[PDB]
């Protein structure tokens, strides 16, 4: 027995049923393109439910009760087991609208809103985009100036790479400030498609004006080859860096971002992930609870009060959660 929000379950890095989750995952990405939320969440939480087991999924009896499996979803898995494909994925795999706005909405500043518009407007390839420059913004004209370099996989070494420059800046601009990785790399995870950080300082107030000294301060080292910077909605600079390689170089998606550090703990939660595993405990927070929870706070709308935390900790004991650590969040 498995419970059915993810966030009241451990899911782990690694699994395993990673080709059927892969395959509910290929039919829920493909939903959201089409406009269809509902889809999207339906099979986003059927192949979280497959993460969370301990054994591999053999055969159908497997299926066992177990919330989140619908008829759809199951039958997905039953053609995978019985004869080692599901048409309605190997159909979408090689459909060009799903091929296209796959393409596009992998490039760094597009959703599925401009990915749709241009889809719809005859547009199909990176070159076709670099041809009509004028529907761009400069985010990207960025994103398409570097996607190789952003379409490979960032590691844990240029993590380790990127978090010293990161460091070093925010301690030559305001010594005590700190700089915490989140997103997939604070799960666990070996790759990814950006490196995400949050910023804060232990006296509030005092990271006001600090991420601009620090974008200063990378640029000056060479290392910023874009940035955006956005200032109740933290403050953040959306960048892609210059990480030097041996004999080369990688451009690499960074997101930098400010919490004071009343908030840092949300914001932490918030970052972490993984986005299904935010979402649940969002709804879970909402519907079991009564609370609204964001990376800001956790408001009481009848009270109209917020939850002072500490730490990840206090927010998961008062909602009612036994702490998952981020390696568990993986859903
Ligand atoms: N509050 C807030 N959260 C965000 C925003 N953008 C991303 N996130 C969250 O930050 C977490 C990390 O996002 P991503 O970097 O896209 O995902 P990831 O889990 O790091 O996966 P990889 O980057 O591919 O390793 C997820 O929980 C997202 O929902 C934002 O603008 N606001
Ligand atoms: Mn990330
Ligand atoms: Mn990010």
């Amino acid at each position: 027995w498995m419970p059915a929000y993810a966030c009241q379950r451990p899911t782990p890095l690694t699994h395993h049923n990673t080709g059927l989750s892969e395959a509910l995952e290929i039919l829920a990405e493909a939903a959201g393109f089409e406009g269809s939320e509902g889809r999207l969440l339906t099979f986003c939480r059927a192949a979280s439910v497959l993460k969370a087991l301990p054994s591999p999924v053999t055969t159908l009896s497997q299926l066992q009760g177990l919330p989140h499996f619908g008829e759809h979803s199951s039958r997905v898995v039953q053609e995978l087991l019985e004869h080692g494909v599901c048409e309605e994925v190997e159909r979408v795999r090689r459909s060009e609208r799903y091929q296209t706005m796959k393409l596009f909405t992998q490039i760094f500043g597009v959703g599925v809103k401009t990915a749709d518009r241009w889809y719809r407007e005859g547009l199909r390839t990176l070159d076709d985009l670099r041809e009509q420059p004028q529907k761009l913004t400069q985010q990207q004209k960025a994103g398409l100036q570097h996607h190789q370099d952003l379409s490979t996989p960032v590691l844990r070494s240029d993590v380790d790479a990127l978090q010293q420059v990161v460091e070093e800046a925010v301690g030559q601009a305001l010594p005590g400030a700190t700089v915490t990785l989140t997103g997939g790399f604070r799960r666990g995870k070996l790759q990814g498609h950006d490196v995400d950080f949050l910023i804060t300082h232990p006296k509030e107030g005092q990271e006001a004006g600090l991420l601009p000294r620090v974008m200063c301060r990378l640029q000056d080292q060479g290392l910023i080859l874009y940035h955006q910077h956005q200032h109740d909605a933290f403050e953040r600079s959306f960048c892609i860096f210059r990480l030097p390689q041996p004999g080369s170089w990688k451009a690499v998606r960074v997101d930098l971002v400010v919490a004071p550090v009343s908030q840092f703990p949300f914001a932490l939660l918030g970052w972490t992930g993984s986005k299904l595993f935010q979402r649940e405990l969002r709804r879970f927070s909402r519907k079991e609870k009564g609370l609204w929870l964001n990376s800001h706070g956790l408001f009481d709308p009848e009270q109209k009060t917020f939850f002072q935390a500490a730490s990840e900790e206090d927010i998961f004991r008062h909602l009612g959660l036994e702490y998952l650590p981020p390696e568990q969040r993986n859903a």
